[PDB]
Formats: structure tokens, C-alpha cells, sequence
């Protein structure tokens, strides 16, 4: 397991830590990012996280332990590329209704800020969320829990 | 880093976990083992751990964070063999004054239960103690500290 220190992760920033050779992202989400998430539901493949791509304590609307932070494995569920981080709302290339999220440059898969995949893109499932636990308010242990 | 679960490690038992290809031992020491450690001092090369073979939080009489557990890299400082574990007091082959420890089968180096090397053996230094931290009472993370 690896410890991620988020004490300096500002609103909207993304921290990358390597675990089992995979990039694990930790994103500090703002209330605005959180407010927009449920509006994505109708356009998402698996809005309720029914597919077991996360620990049960992350099977919820924000797919996380705390709403302020998203912890997920930054590997596209299509062919394994690393998606780009696109937190800004409504960029021209992604559409005016874009509420922030991730965009994979290899085949265009889109995921929102709970790392949930949108309908009709190559990736068929939500990004994987690793087992993890907070050791304290600014430190997350990745790779294990309990 | 590697996680060591010592929740089932009984008094006097030794747990081995692999870290960076090296064997890391975690020994549950009894009050009797601990009581005998200072008696080895006069016979040890580096009783005070002056040679930097451990993190500062392990530069002490028991070369550990807590007295109940010894955490050390199980590789002899002479030529790299893995020493045998000999916790029993006074076996005939090691002498009646033996207070438990480790014995390397390749050239006879002896180390006590704080993994400190005895004088006049091939190994010249105390066994290396890796960086580590307790995540909780029965879980030690090896390879990282705070
Ligand atoms: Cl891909
Ligand atoms: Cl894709
Ligand atoms: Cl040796
Ligand atoms: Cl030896
Ligand atoms: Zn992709
Ligand atoms: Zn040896």
C-alpha cells in the first residue's frame, strides 16, 4: 500500500501516486463539481455503481468515502490508456453541458467527476476505485483498508 | 511499501514479509527477551546503534518503535546470507549465556534480539532496520514512515 498526502491538494487539483504500477488519482472536488454530478446520471451507463468496480464504501453517488475527494485508478476501462483531466465546465470540444471529468485521448471515452463512464463511448464501465482508507484528514492509505 | 499484519503474531513468533526483494522480519518479543537485552551490551560491537543502520526513531536500546516488536531486514551484514532465528536461551551450541537472537549459518555471525551484532564475528555491523510506521496497533507499513 502507499500513503497519499493530500495536505496541499488545493480545490480542483489532482494528485497522482503510483500503486502496483498503476496511476492512482486523488482529486479535490469543489462544491460546484459535486453539485453537477447527479445531472450526469441519465447520461451515464452505471450511475449507481452496480458493477463491482469499487469497494462497497465507495458504492454511492460520489463513488468516494468523503465528498471532497475522489480516489480512483487513472486507467481507462476500454484499452488501458490514461485519460486526460478536464475539470473545466463546458469546454467547446466536450460540449457546453460538460460538468468536468476525464477524457480518454485514445478512443474518446468520457467519465465524470465520480469517474463514472458515459453512455455510448468505447469504455463499458466506471473507472476502478482501489481499496483505501483515511489514516487522518490529510493522509489516505491506498491499496488497503479496514 | 509493504503492509505487515501482526494481529496473530504470538509472543516469541517471527513473521517474514518481502520488501524490495529483501526479507523483513517482525518478531514479537516477550518481557523476558527484553529484560536480557542490556546484558548483551558489553559483548556487542555497537550497543548504542551509532552506525546508521536504522531510522532515528529506532536508534535506541531495543532498536524499535515499540518494545514488543522488532522489525529488521533479515540479511547478514557480512556476506548476505539469511540468519537463523534462535529465540531460546542458552542452547548448548550457542552457549549458556545466550539470551536469544539470530545465528548466521554461513560464517557464524551472532546478533541479539535488537538485531545487534556481537563482537568478534564476521559481520561488522548491526542488521539494517527499514523505514516503517505503525498504521495501528496490529499493522505495520514497511518502506515508509509518516
Ligand atoms: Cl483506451
Ligand atoms: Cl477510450
Ligand atoms: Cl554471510
Ligand atoms: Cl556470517
Ligand atoms: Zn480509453
Ligand atoms: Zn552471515
Amino acid at each position: 500500500p502507499v500513503e497519499a498526502d493530500i495536505s496541499k491538494l488545493e480545490p480542483g487539483a489532482l494528485l497522482r501516486v503510483k500503486w502496483r504500477g498503476k496511476p492512482v488519482w486523488l482529486v479535490h472536488r469543489t462544491p460546484e463539481m459535486l453539485a453537477a454530478l447527479p445531472s450526469n446520471d441519465p447520461k451515464l451507463v452505471d450511475p449507481n455503481s452496480e458493477v463491482p468496480q469499487q469497494p462497497d464504501y465507495c458504492k454511492n453517488p460520489t463513488r468516494s468515502i468523503k465528498p471532497q475527494y475522489l480516489v480512483a485508478i487513472g486507467i481507462c476501462t476500454h484499452l488501458g490508456c490514461s485519460p486526460t483531466y478536464r475539470p473545466e465546465f463546458g469546454p467547446d470540444d466536450l460540449g457546453a453541458d460538460w460538468k468536468g471529468g476525464f477524457f480518454c485521448p485514445c478512443h474518446g471515452s468520457r467519465f465524470d467527476l465520480a469517474a463514472r463512464v458515459f453512455k455510448n463511448v468505447p469504455a463499458p464501465t466506471n473507472l476502478v476505485i482501489p481499496k483505501h482508507v483515511y489514516l487522518n484528514d490529510t493522509t489516505i492509505l491506498i491499496g488497503e483498508d479496514r
